[PDB]
């Protein structure tokens, strides 16, 4: 699990309503956040699977 997988999901400063999936680090697993529309970091993804192929453990 790389890195950006720890870092907490960014909104950023757009104003946006959009969901996306960050991991989070205390379950191990990842949960949606709502992401503001612009200037994404890594940890933010478009489905629960694409999220933990990246992000997931064994």
């Amino acid at each position: 699990r790389p890195d950006f997988c720890l870092e907490p999901p960014y909104t950023g400063p757009c104003k946006a309503r959009i969901i996306r999936y960050a991991y989070n680090a205390k379950a191990g697993l990842c949960q949606t956040f709502v992401y503001g529309g612009c200037r994404a970091k890594r940890n933010n993804f478009k489905s629960a699977e694409d999220c933990m192929r990246t992000c997931g453990g064994a």
